[PDB]
RNA sequence: CUAAGAAAUUCACGGCGGGCUUGAUGUCCGCGUCUACCUGGUUCACUGCCGUGUAGGC
């Protein structure tokens, strides 16, 4: 979309950026579940997937001015010493078909015992036998704390930039969830 | 090529007993331990679509 919003976080010596980037992306889905749009794109540049660490920087995707200042507030809500955000630009046109989406993996067997012993297959101990082990405990790169809000607790998420095969553009959601579940025009 | 050249000391045994170390004593006075401080990077869970497996919500 052409109402981007680059924001760049200021280097603060008390706090780590990812433990502001959780408050960052926390406003930011408890403002953009608020309003009445339903599609807004969020895109996550200087990715660097080599050092495994998500970026200082944010750009959102909104087709609209009101709904681009509402959320040039939205994220901006009661910080205003943190963020130090830009001015929306007109953006380029390269689009090599770069999708970010969210991920979810298995890591706790668990509630995977609980699942099968309380709720289909009524057993006592043929859960822990059958399936799991201390084995294929799965893993994923970039983290986000991200504190629950309807009775919850801390849970990570994780999200996928896809494949840039710069050939065609190929049409997409502008965002599917929280933030971005689609494909976004990537610098 | 040596004050050279050689060589069986061998046997036995009862050290015994007796005894009052005694009393006496004033260690004793003094004292300033001060000063400063980010545990923090770090609670991958609960429960469900689902016969596995692998999609999703917060």
């Amino acid at each position: 979309m052409d109402h981007y919003l680059d924001i760049r976080l200021r280097p603060d010596p008390e706090f780590p950026p990812a433990q502001l980037m959780s408050v960052l992306f926390g406003k930011l889905h408890q403002a953009l579940v608020a309003q009445g749009g339903d599609r807004i794109g969020v895109s996550f540049p200087d990715l660097d997937e080599s050092r495994s660490r998500l970026g200082e920087r944010l750009r959102i995707h909104a087709s609209a001015d009101d709904l681009r200042a509402l959320l040039a507030r939205p994220w901006l809500e009661g910080l205003r010493d943190h963020l130090q955000f830009g001015e929306p630009a007109v953006v380029p046109h390269p689009t090599p078909y770069r999708q970010v989406s969210r991920v979810q993996a298995k890591s706790n067997p668990e509630r995977l015992r609980r699942r099968l012993m309380r709720r289909h297959d009524l057993s006592e101990e043929e859960a822990r036998k059958r399936i799991p082990d201390t084995v294929a405990r799965t893993l994923d790169l970039p983290f986000v704390t991200l504190r629950s809000q309807s009775t919850g607790q801390h849970f990570r998420l994780f999200i996928r930039h896809g494949p840039l095969q710069a050939t065609a553009e190929e049409g997409g959601f502008t965002c599917y969830g929280l933030s971005k579940g689609g494909f976004v025009p990537w610098f």
